[PDB]
């Protein structure tokens, strides 16, 4: 089972610990470690640049964990967000003094509903017109009944959503170009094409709202069936707009000055999972060659560079410590003198990092170091005022 | 009132919303718009590099909102964390499918007990040892009974904590380094010194585990008391570790294998605010000199250039957008070339961008653009294919 291998890895490594393990932990709760922080880090970094910033038709939002309970009942979720006697999946709190009605609120189970009542703030404030999205990470919960599978279903997850408004008549063609540009997204940052695959929902598994759904599904190596939905992409009409127009009252209707007409924007929704892609792309990564080598794309990898030293000789650490910090200017960057140099260049390849960088005391002479890359182990001998141009090209798009 | 000047323009640029807006709101919650959440990303990139990557001596965790509801006991916030007829501040939820004492937990009022319990996991991946600290972003989740100045006190903002474990000998030189070092960060960033003091916390208003406490405050322009506190960062002995090892039965000493020794490592604490630091730049930054111009440092500002071609007319258009699209790769860049030019440069200035680079007709013959400074209005005339380099040396660190 390669998942078991990957999440024992995941935890010796300090990509995620239990939470509160010293207290027996939570069911289905994660912490990311000191690796896995920047993982997640440059996972969202990748999202937000192909779908928001790196556009010029999309703008992002942050908005709260706890919304109105108002929202949560427009958007259907109080009276069908459930699983059977039916139970419902929305956790529950209360703000303020007492604990009453007015008090109660939900925690939100997906971060879509906060972008759709902000459609017409953020037409106004950014200027936009469709066709435009409006892109959200974070945090939701779900009270799920049987969490599990690492991270895959926990009840305490992020995800990464996109909202992207189109006029009716051209919602085919803009959810056909979403489908595409999602899952070529994954293969970019390395997935393996054969370990992905797209699902297109029958018209029998489509919601009431759904023109048309398309699920991106991961082969995760689960007992059973070994494939997980991994992102969902789908035609969700004018039901969002047109919902939260009708509960709250404010008309959520665009208005096109051109063309002087006024419609309600259809929507096309990629809806992805920052903690569910994190577990995607480590099992995916995970390689066995005799090596253990996490494979993952440079821009993914938590650590960029390793200094070594060949060993802890006083001669040598004035270099290496000097070259560290340099490198740790723009990268995050590991330095170790502990052991041998080979086991500490498998340490590295173990967490994925795509380069180290030995200083040697040839290098006390040359002032050059050996600058070793991580799948193939080739060894180029590099100046020392050369390393960082070195390795931007190399980590380029970080 | 400064305060509420700035507050309209946040609202009117979509720095913020009022979260759920639309069905009458929640008090105290704020949504961050499409500049907002950039900047909101901008304070957390520069406080990771400053307190975290950037060092050789600090790793992060990122960990979970909701941990096992004991984690709060220990840390005394069930019995202590209430406000006058006492009321506990914390928020309740409940996991699981009964509403039973074994599902009941709190959200997280600080991030740092999920450092404090991870001190062990993270000396064992990382190899740390004393002095080195651990860093964490995150929401946390309070129930105020009196939420308000904006986003000054809400019931769900986020922190920016950093737990630093030393030898106890050495906890007073540095806890002086790092309340050197923390006010200084928001100097650097653009914080006039003069809206900025530290409050020596006197002897009875230290908790009982801290030996020293000193506050940083902002001259936030508060009606009576215009100064509050923006971070904190206390002396907390060895108490934090100390408390989670009796409560948990897991020994959370540090084992120093060199000198062979074992101790319980004191803890600084610098405890900062990543939505009171946003609203605290902001306020700082607002200034009517007429022009109203946000003087953000630049690696703050939520977008780093604006590309204004002079007119709409149609031969503009190829190169303004070509520019754009190339910038873009880059930076997060605007596009605007709707009205008046110089309108469109006030429009930027109110909302911090540090430079705008116009196409003009002359641009179709010598191939270069106009690039106008924000805060002097200086305007150099540089190269096409050298605009990208002359923003680049004037963005550095961003
Ligand atoms: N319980 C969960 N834990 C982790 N990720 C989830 C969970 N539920 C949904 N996701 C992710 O969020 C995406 C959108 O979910 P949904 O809102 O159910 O369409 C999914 O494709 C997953 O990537
Ligand atoms: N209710 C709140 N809303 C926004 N920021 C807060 C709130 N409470 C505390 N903070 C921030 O978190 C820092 C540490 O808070 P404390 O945990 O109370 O020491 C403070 O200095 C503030 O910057
Ligand atoms: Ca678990
Ligand atoms: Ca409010
Ligand atoms: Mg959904
Ligand atoms: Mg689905
Ligand atoms: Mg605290
Ligand atoms: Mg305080």
């Amino acid at each position: 089972p390669v998942i078991d291998t990957v999440v024992n890895l995941a935890k010796r490594r300090g990509f995620v610990y239990p939470s509160g393990e010293i207290y027996g932990g939570t069911k289905s709760a994660w912490d990311y470690g000191p690796l896995g922080v920047e993982l997640k880090e440059n996972i969202k970094r990748q999202w937000w640049r192909s779908v928001v910033t790196g556009r010029d038709d999309v703008v992002g939002i942050d908005s709260s964990i706890i919304l109105p309970r108002e929202v949560w009942v427009a958007s259907g979720h109080v009276d069908v967000f459930h699983d059977p006697r039916e139970f419902n999946m929305m956790l529950k709190t209360y703000l303020g003094p007492i604990e009453t009605e007015e008090g109660l609120h939900y925690l939100r189970p997906e971060t879509a509903q906060g972008i759709f009542v902000n459609f017409a703030n953020v037409v106004t404030t950014a200027r936009k017109k469709p066709p435009f999205g409006i892109g959200q990470i974070g945090k939701s919960f779900r009270n799920e009944i049987t969490p599990g599978n690492f991270i895959f279903r926990t009840r305490e997850f992020e995800q990464m959503e996109m909202e992207f408004f189109v006029e009716p008549a051209t919602a085919k063609e803009w959810h056909q170009y979403w489908i595409d540009n999602r899952l070529q997204w994954y293969i970019d940052l390395g997935i393996r094409r054969e370990n992905l695959r797209l699902w297109e929902h029958p018209k029998d598994k489509l919601s009431h709202y759904s023109d048309r759904t398309v699920d991106i599904e991961y082969k995760f190596g689960f007992m059973g069936n070994p494939w997980g939905e991994l992102e969902g992409v789908a035609n969700r009409t004018d039901f969002d707009l047109s919902t939260h127009a009708r509960h709250s009252g404010v008309d959520l209707s665009f208005y096109d000055q051109i063309n002087d007409v006024r419609y309600t924007p259809y929507v096309i929704e990629p809806a992805a999972g920052l903690t569910r892609s994190f577990m995607a792309f480590l099992i995916d990564a995970y390689t066995e060659d005799k090596r253990t080598v996490l494979r993952l794309d440079p821009r993914l990898a938590p650590v960029k560079a390793a200094v070594l030293p060949l060993s802890r000789h006083a001669d040598l650490s004035p270099k290496a410590r000097d070259l560290g910090a340099e490198l740790r200017k723009c990268w995050n960057i590991d330095f170790d003198d502990a052991g041998a140099i080979g086991r500490r260049y498998r340490r590295q390849d173990e967490v994925g990092t795509p380069f180290c960088v030995t200083v040697d005391f040839d290098s006390l002479q040359d002032n050059a170091v050996t600058v070793r890359e991580r799948d193939a182990m080739t060894q180029d001998r590099v100046a020392m005022s050369s390393v960082a141009d070195y390795l931007a090209v190399r980590l380029k798009g970080s």
